[PDB]
Formats: structure tokens, C-alpha cells, sequence
């Protein structure tokens, strides 16, 4: 029965729930229900001038979806000061997420991103919350009994959920996309505090996801009330089957999974992470030791993020010249740089925080290239600014370091980007608006974007570039050039 189930598991834990204490149970329902800020008190911080900026701001316009909903809500009550000013209150706004700090952080809960004060407190509370989760399902159970989860699907990558419910009938699912997500879908990790219901949930809004678990005779759990149960954080999971099913007149995704020990797990993505360095040293010339990609995998949607980097690297070396390539590489590789692929959040990447200590200068984003550390960093879950896919964001961001290297073949003591050259200032002054809305931000991002466009797979979009921005065009394949016969 469901209720019969539901009361054995209940009968399993009865001793650790009444065991706790009023601190424990706290500590329970802090992790289920986070704080939110209240606005009352932010807006009471603010001095004055400051109030009037926010009603001024127009705020869609960077932040997250979050972020900026919270903030117009404040609003009823860019130029240089208006960024600076956002990167600081950004850090205000945030509410006491347990959960939520886990999966940023991917359990790397030490990593400089957030206050050391605040740091701290998580740290005490997931350890205790660890301490709290010490009883196992039993022999007995695990077997016996299915768990449930239902989720929304730009949890794993809003990428694919943008499309994932056909567009023609949202009660059924595009069965094409579904297949590329289901073969590349064969394990996870959860890193945070999975919250279970015995009994399978009905669907609400946004949660075409319907996950079925098993879980492993020593996987650790604790009952909670209603029917559910938090389990231990640090868990691997078998992708065992991935379906289309029907509930209720509409379509939904099951997925099947079964709890592994998260470092079987580990151990096939460092394995993947040595072949991809193995066939990619030896195509690029490199010294078959070289340490070039990363995999920094910690969350729901693991595997994928591996293999979308096969995909990723295939479609940069499709498209880029060979010379190119391996002279932009090698030159990362003389920093140490490396291609982070992770799905945790960037300012969790020692590649971005090691060379970033102001946490209001930290950046998170879909993808990166920080000049310090010679790293692309592409982050899988997240939706990009406008973009197709990640392939070509990398080729963004490998737009990036181009323009890093050039400045640094310019002038190879006191090494600059060559869009901080007098030359390229004034030809963004003139072409700066003729490409893509981000284009517009800076020399650095225009000519990244004019270097991504410039790769394009689609004829139309690379002739744009030698149309709507000819001087731009000619200075990048001049860089180009100058690099490869350099
Ligand atoms: C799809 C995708 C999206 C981004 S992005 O984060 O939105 N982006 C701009 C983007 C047009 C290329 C970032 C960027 O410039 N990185 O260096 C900005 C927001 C700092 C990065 C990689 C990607 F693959
Ligand atoms: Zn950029």
C-alpha cells in the first residue's frame, strides 16, 4: 500500500525522530525552508541617494532571474555605478540556502564565494546536519521500497528545457531531444540533500521530470514529516532507464536511478577525464602528460557535462583552423591553463576565485576566460546570453584567449589584449553596435563575438561580420595571421 509503506518507513526511523533535539529539528526545517532576505531590512540599509538608483534601474538588463525579480519588489518601494553598484547589493540579497550552497558548491563548501562568516554557519550546519543522518534503510527495506522526485528540468541543463515540451502540445514531450538527452544520461551525483517522497507527488508546475529511486542498503536517510525522507548528501546514482511515460491525460519523463557509492562514480569521470586529455594532447601536439581539460562534475546531471565536452571540442576543432588551435593552446598551456567543464557554479572554480578575491567581483555565468589563469571555463546547467549551444559559446570564449595571445605577441613583456590597442578602441567606437546586443559590452566581448560569428557554422552569420563590420573582420583574421606565423 502507500500508506502501509509509508508507515513502515516511518516505524524504521521512529526512534531517530523522536530522538531529536528541538536544535536538530530546527536545523531539519531550515534546510527544507530556507531564509529568504527580508526586503524591509534591505531597503532600510540603503542610504539615499542609493534608494533612488534602484527605482532607476533598469533591472533586466545583466544577475539572475531570482535576483532580479527580488530586486523590482524592492523597486516599487547600465552606467559604471549602476554595475558596481549591483555586484555589492547582489551579496546582500541572497537567502540561507543549505541546500542550495551544496550544489553551488558541488560539497566544496571551503571555497572563498561567499562571506567567511556566513561560510562558516554553512559549514556547521551541514556538518551537524551529516551527524543528524546517521541511520541507514536497513537490508530489509532497500529492496522493498521505491523513492520519488519530481523535478524541473532546467535543474539538469536549461539548455535542452527550453525545448524539451513540444512546442506544438505541451502535454507531450519532443521525442528527438528526448533521445539525446536519455543516451547521454547514464549517471549522477547528488551533492546536496536529496528530498524524497515515499509515495510518487502528482506533478506541479514546471516538473516534467518524475525520478524512481532505489536506494542502497547502507545509504543513510532521516524520516521527515508528510511522507518523505532526506537522504545522506555525497551519493551516486545509475541512470538505469530513462521513458516517456503518461499521468493524467499528459507526458512526463521517468527516470529510474539506483544509489551507487558516489565514488564509483568519481572514478568514471577522472577515467573519462584521462581519455579526453589522452586523444586531445596527441591531436593538439602536446606532451601526452599535459593537464589541459577538466572535468568538475558534481551535481544531478553528470555524465552529460562529460560527454557534451566531446561534442564541444569536436565542433571548435571543426571550425577553427588547425594553426590557430594549436597555437592559442599551447600558449594556455605555457600558463597552465586548462577547459574547465563543470557544473558547479564559476566562482566556485579555483581557475576564477585564486586570481578574484573580492567576492562582488566574482563572476557566475555560462562561460568564461580568465586571463590570470589562462582557463575557459563553460559552465553545462545554465542558459546562455542569446546562444545556440555551448559549442559556439566556447568559441566565444576561445575568442577570448585570441585576443589574449595577440596583445601578448604585441608586446611580450608587459602583455596586454590587443582590443586595449588604440587600433581596436576606435574601430569598436565606430562597429561596436553592428553585431550582437552583447557585442555592444566592450571591446573584449566584441570582438569575441565577432570572432564566434566569424566561425559560425551557418554561411549567413560569418558574412555578416565581413558586411555589418568590415574593419573588425579584417583586424581579426590580421590576428589571426600574425599569430599563426608567429
Ligand atoms: C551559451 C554561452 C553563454 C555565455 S555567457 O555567459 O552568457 N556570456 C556571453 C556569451 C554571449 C558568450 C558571458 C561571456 O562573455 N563569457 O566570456 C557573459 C555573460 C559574461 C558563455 C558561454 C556560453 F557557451
Ligand atoms: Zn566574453
Amino acid at each position: 500500500s502507500r500508506y502501509e509503506k509509508w508507515e513502515k518507513i516511518k516505524q524504521h526511523y521512529q526512534h531517530w525522530s523522536d530522538s531529536l533535539s528541538e536544535e536538530g529539528r530546527g536545523l531539519l526545517k531550515k534546510l527544507q525552508i530556507p531564509i529568504e532576505p527580508k526586503k524591509d531590512d534591505i531597503i532600510h540599509s540603503l542610504s539615499q541617494e542609493e534608494k533612488e538608483l534602484l527605482k532607476r534601474i533598469q533591472i533586466d538588463s545583466s544577475l539572475s532571474t531570482e535576483e532580479k525579480e527580488f530586486l523590482k519588489k524592492l523597486q516599487i518601494d547600465l552606467s559604471e555605478k549602476e554595475k558596481e553598484f549591483l555586484k555589492k547589493l547582489k551579496l546582500d540579497i541572497q537567502p540561507y540556502d543549505i541546500n542550495q550552497r551544496l550544489q553551488d558548491t558541488g560539497g566544496l563548501i571551503d571555497s572563498p564565494s561567499i562571506n567567511l562568516d556566513v561560510r562558516k554557519q554553512y559549514k556547521r550546519d551541514i556538518q551537524n546536519i551529516d551527524a543528524l543522518l546517521h541511520q541507514s534503510i536497513g537490508s530489509t527495506l532497500y529492496n522493498k521500497i521505491y523513492l520519488y522526485e519530481n523535478m524541473n528540468i532546467n535543474n539538469l541543463t536549461a539548455t535542452l528545457g527550453a525545448d524539451l515540451v513540444d512546442s506544438t502540445d505541451n502535454t507531450k514531450i519532443n521525442r528527438g531531444i528526448f533521445n539525446e538527452f536519455k543516451k547521454n544520461f547514464k549517471y549522477s551525483i547528488s551533492s546536496n540533500y536529496m528530498i524524497v517522497d515515499i509515495n510518487e507527488r502528482p506533478a506541479l508546475d514546471n516538473e516534467r521530470l518524475k525520478w524512481r529511486i532505489q536506494l542502497s542498503p547502507d545509504t543513510r536517510a532521516g524520516y521527515l514529516e508528510n511522507g518523505k525522507l532526506i537522504l545522506q548528501r555525497n551519493i551516486g546514482l545509475e541512470i538505469k532507464d530513462v521513458q516517456i511515460i503518461k499521468q493524467s491525460e499528459k507526458e512526463y519523463i521517468r527516470i529510474d536511478a539506483k544509489v551507487v557509492p558516489k565514488s564509483k562514480i568519481d572514478t568514471k569521470i577522472q577515467e573519462a577525464q584521462l581519455n579526453i586529455n589522452q586523444e586531445w594532447n596527441k591531436a593538439l601536439g602536446l606532451p601526452k602528460y599535459t593537464k589541459l581539460i577538466t572535468f568538475n562534475v558534481h551535481n544531478r546531471y553528470a555524465s552529460n557535462i562529460v560527454e557534451s565536452a566531446y561534442l564541444i571540442l569536436n565542433e571548435w576543432k571543426n571550425n577553427i583552423q588547425s594553426d590557430l588551435i594549436k597555437k592559442v593552446t599551447n600558449y594556455l598551456v605555457d600558463g597552465n591553463g586548462r577547459f574547465v567543464f563543470t557544473d558547479i557554479t564559476l566562482p566556485n572554480i579555483a581557475e576564477q576565485y585564486t586570481h578574484q578575491d573580492e567576492i562582488y567581483e566574482q563572476v557566475h555565468s555560462k562561460g568564461l576566460y580568465v586571463p590570470e589563469s589562462r582557463s575557459i571555463l563553460l559552465h553545462g546547467p545554465s542558459k546562455g546570453v542569446e546562444l545556440r549551444n555551448d559549442s559556439e559559446g566556447f568559441i566565444h570564449e576561445f575568442g577570448h584567449a585570441v585576443d589574449d595571445y595577440a596583445g601578448y605577441l604585441l608586446d611580450k613583456n608587459q602583455s596586454d589584449l590587443v582590443t586595449n590597442s588604440k587600433k581596436f578602441i576606435d574601430i569598436f567606437k565606430e562597429e561596436g553596435s553592428n553585431l550582437t546586443s552583447y557585442g555592444r559590452t566592450n571591446e573584449a566581448e566584441f570582438f569575441a563575438e565577432a570572432f564566434r560569428l566569424m566561425h559560425s557554422t551557418d554561411h549567413a552569420e560569418r558574412l555578416k561580420v565581413q558586411k555589418n563590420a568590415p574593419k573588425t573582420f579584417q583586424f581579426i583574421n590580421d590576428q589571426i595571421k600574425f599569430i599563426i606565423n608567429s
